[PDB]
């Protein structure tokens, strides 16, 4: 079955044995890099030496990078806690190579991994390839035996990956796992493996062009396949990650899986937990704005569906200690800053929590009552009051809301936004004015 840190340290050696340098996991937070957030990809932190703007004294490298997924192109944010397959911090195990070797080796090596080290059977194994990739068919097809009724070729919008709009991009496989004719669609099969074979390089006409030197990356998400070889239909479920949702059920006392709603809140608490402390631990400060204020609203979204189960007290303090003790082993850093963290989140909570249940009772107050007169809405001036004067974050106002079956009036809000904007003008965080509905949904109030 093997645990989850177990795959990690096979995934990170097996390709060692291949000639790659072990490459620590980059902090969450970008460097050198203000437009992006947080780090999404293991082959972020090796942009550049993609792009031969950097050198490494390794052209073959491999990591389990720390990510998440909850801004700009990759937001999975709004999701997490719905389904079984969102997070928002996620570790995605890589290989990759800067002008070395290619699609035949990339996929040799995955195949290897894969079927000798996961021990994961061949004839369960699914494999899709771009339609007009005929290389990458003819190596798994030929090369690597692959009956053709297990391979697939699909599109642009399946098998391409692209670096951005322009840039580095090229055909991708994906290695899916056939879980058996008990579940459906993705499910079923179960992609565990994504294979980018970065060939060309997009221009500003969209034209494509070769690369002089090819490159390859890989991401493999470490719960995803911790969940298949531990025979688990959720990577909740898995061995790092069950005891915090126990930690969730015992808290509020309630029993997970029994109630879909009451699951909901368990997976939101257990996931944040995990991105909270990551994200505190590498130097993310609660804040009303950009990365500071991501890790906010997450933090006050578990605290919101905390609330939700019964939980009257902090408590997201208490889960740090836990996923310090489950993930010290891989991140042994998590100790040092175990305190620190823990001394955060409880700041945080006992700063809003009576702020949270207030806010609450006023929202489904007003929500109430519009239901009763027959709105479908949330007036603008209601979506500002819980955001100016409960600090409700924009996007916990909308999900509050559509648990009820309303909206918000977007355009309200909007202008509601101007008029205090107007009120600083009349009677840090820059934005154009009918843009302060947008940005609003990425900072606090105080921000604007």
């Amino acid at each position: 079955s093997l645990s989850a840190h177990e795959i990690r340290e096979l995934f990170l050696s097996f390709f060692e044995k291949k000639g790659h340098t072990r490459v620590k996991s980059a902090p969450l937070v970008p460097e050198n890099d203000p437009t992006l957030l947080f780090v999404n990809a293991g082959m972020v932190p090796f942009k550049n030496v993609f792009l031969g703007l950097e050198k490494r004294p390794y052209k073959r490298a491999t990591s389990c990078q720390k990510c998440l997924r909850v801004s700009g192109k990759h937001n999975d944010l709004e999701q997490v806690g719905y389904t079984s397959r969102h997070h928002t911090f996620f570790e995605m195990l890589g290989n990759f190579s800067f002008g070395d070797y290619f699609k035949k080796e990339a996929i040799e090596y995955a195949w290897e991994f894969v079927t000798e080290v996961l021990k994961l059977p061949k004839e369960k194994l699914y494999v899709s390839v771009y339609k007009d990739d005929e290389e990458a068919y003819r190596i798994w097809n030929e090369h690597i035996g692959i009956p053709s009724e297990r391979i697939w070729r699909l599109g642009e919008e399946d098998n391409f990956w692209q670096m951005g709009d322009v840039g580095p991009c090229g055909p991708s496989s994906e290695i899916y796992v056939d879980r058996g004719e008990e579940y459906e669609g993705d499910e079923r099969y179960l992609e565990i493996w994504n294979l980018v074979f970065m060939q060309y390089n997009r221009d500003e006409n969209g034209v494509l062009t070769p690369l002089p030197h090819p490159n390859i990356d890989t991401g493999m998400g470490l719960e995803r396949i911790a969940s298949v070889l531990q025979g688990k239909n959720s990577n909740f479920e898995i061995d790092i990650i069950f005891p915090l949702i126990q930690f969730g059920e015992e808290v509020s006392g309630k029993k997970y899986g029994e109630k879909f709603e009451t699951d909901v809140a368990l997976r939101v608490i257990a996931d944040h937990l995990r991105a909270i402390t990551f994200a505190i631990s590498d130097g993310v400060i609660p804040s009303n704005e950009g990365r500071g204020y991501v890790i906010r609203r997450i933090l006050r979204r578990a605290m919101r569906f905390g609330y939700k189960l019964g939980i009257e007290n902090p408590f997201l303090y208490k889960g740090v200690d836990l996923v310090v003790d489950i993930m010290k082993e891989p991140y042994p850093e998590l100790e040092l800053s175990r305190e620190f963290v823990k001394g955060i989140v409880k700041g945080e909570e006992k700063r809003f929590i009576k702020t949270l249940k207030a806010g609450m009772e006023y929202i489904q107050e007003v929500i109430q009552k519009a239901l009763e007169e027959g709105r479908k809405t949330l007036s603008g001036k209601e979506v500002f009051t819980a955001y100016d004067t409960y600090g409700f974050p924009v996007d916990l106002i909308d999900e509050i809301a559509r648990e009820k079956g309303l909206g918000i009036d977007l355009e309200g809000f909007q202008c509601e936004l101007e008029e205090q904007r107007e009120r600083a003008r009349k009677h840090p965080v820059y934005s154009h004015l009918k843009e302060l509905g947008k940005t609003s949904a990425f900072v606090g109030a105080a921000a604007l």
